[PDB]
């Protein structure tokens, strides 16, 4: 299939910090775990990221919702790729959220 990622939030934290990223997403970042884990994913983000997309992401977060957008991160060495993210809200059985999982695909081309 085509070239993804995969990582982990915690929402019971209250900035969804990540606590388990796949081999690519460092591999594609250029990131470690010893910088990665604990921390929220907008590190990646730089000039170019549009804040009304950023904003869909921030919306959906505090409302338990999904969303897809299109962003444009920066990897470790300071160049620009493109990210198609799409977040999906992992809820335990009474309906609280609990963990936040989020697919990046790097849509270059
Ligand atoms: C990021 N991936 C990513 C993966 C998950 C599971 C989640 C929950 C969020 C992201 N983000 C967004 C980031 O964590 C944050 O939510 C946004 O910056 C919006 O919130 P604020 O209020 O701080 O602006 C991802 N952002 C990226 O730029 N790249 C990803 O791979």
């Amino acid at each position: 299939g085509l070239r993804h990622t995969f990582v982990v939030a915690d929402a019971t934290l209250p900035d969804c910090p990540l606590v388990y990223a796949s081999e690519g997403f460092y591999a594609m970042t250029g990131y470690g775990p010893d910088e990665v884990l604990g921390h929220n994913c907008r590190f990646l983000q730089g000039e170019g990221t549009d804040p009304k997309e950023v904003q869909k992401i921030r919306d959906a977060i505090k409302k338990g919702e999904a969303c897809s957008v299109r962003l444009l991160n920066y990897r470790k060495d300071g160049t620009p790729f493109w990210n198609l993210l799409t977040v999906t809200p992992i809820k335990t059985p009474d309906g609280r959220v609990s963990k936040f999982v989020g697919v990046q695909v790097d849509v270059t081309s």
